[PDB]
């Protein structure tokens, strides 16, 4: 378990979590079928030495793991755990998705995270 999400992060710029509606939120990935379409993001928090000398904390970034994989690859769908949102399109099956599992950086990049139309980022949420 050290993982690399397949997508790049979503920052969190503003003071609201992560959250979507029911139906949104799972990034675009022509690699992967209709019933993949679930898992979660997780939100990754740096500290950095500021300006002043003082550690200070980055803004947070949230990345993407299709459910039974990444960080949480044993929590099921709906867990409740701080720092951790559930996203799955209409359709998708609450099963593991090892056969998608996580990227390995030697030898695929992130995919840039995309969303569909009818879909916008939340307050705060930024694609970087």
């Amino acid at each position: 378990n050290n993982t690399a999400s397949w997508f790049t992060a979503l920052t969190q710029h503003g003071k609201e979590d992560l959250k979507f509606p029911r139906g949104q939120g799972v990034p675009i990935n022509t690699n992967s079928s209709p019933d993949d379409q679930i898992g979660y993001y997780r939100r990754a928090t740096r500290r950095i030495r500021g300006g002043d000398g003082k550690m200070k904390d980055l803004s947070p970034r949230w990345y993407f793991y299709y459910l039974g994989t990444g960080p949480e690859a044993g929590l099921p769908y709906g867990a409740n755990k701080d720092g951790i949102i559930w996203v799955a399109t209409d359709g998708a099956l609450n099963t593991p998705k090892d056969h998608i599992g996580t990227r390995n950086p030697a030898n695929n990049a992130a995919i840039v995270l995309q969303l569909p139309q009818g879909t916008t980022l939340p307050k705060g949420f930024y694609a970087e």
